[PDB]
């Protein structure tokens, strides 16, 4: 069907794909 | 189907894609 | 079908593709 | 179909594409 | 059916695929 | 000032109040 | 000065608020 | 100032409250 | 200041306050 | 400042707080 499959009744939480997160703190 | 498939009832998180976030605290 | 594909009965989350996001702060 | 496929009964979030978001406090 | 496949009654918790995270201290 | 409050730059997100949503799919 | 207070700079998330949310399917 | 405050640059996610959410599965 | 405090730079994540979350499988 | 505080540069994960979840299957 799918690579990748997320199923549920309810959803909350976040879904990233490829994705680049970056944080600096100075 | 598909290379990505989210299926729920009720939905409310986010679903990124190929994004790029980024945050820098001074 | 699709590369990606969000099937839901209600959705109330933000749905991002190829998005640049950013915050500075001071 | 498509490359990108959202498919709900009720839509209430946003959906960006290619879209530049930018914040900056002082 | 998939590759990988998470099924629930609730959702709450976060996806992360083939992401990238980052955190630099200075 | 008030019992809810919402301030921001730019709003982009829905903002329901005392609403009842409902789907069915068959 | 709220009992509820939401702020941001730039927002995109559903504000849900007394919502009675449903979703049946067959 | 608030019983609850939300304080962010981009804000993405939802934000319930006192909501009553139901998803039935047959 | 407040009772909750949430300070973030981005946020993505719901955020839930006195709300009933149920889900029935068949 | 508060009795809970979180503090993030990016935020991902979801916040409950007085919540109630349940899942039943049959």
């Amino acid at each position: 069907l799918a690579n990748f499959l997320v199923h549920s009744g309810n959803n909350f939480g976040a879904i990233l794909s490829s994705t680049n997160v970056g944080s600096n703190t100075y």
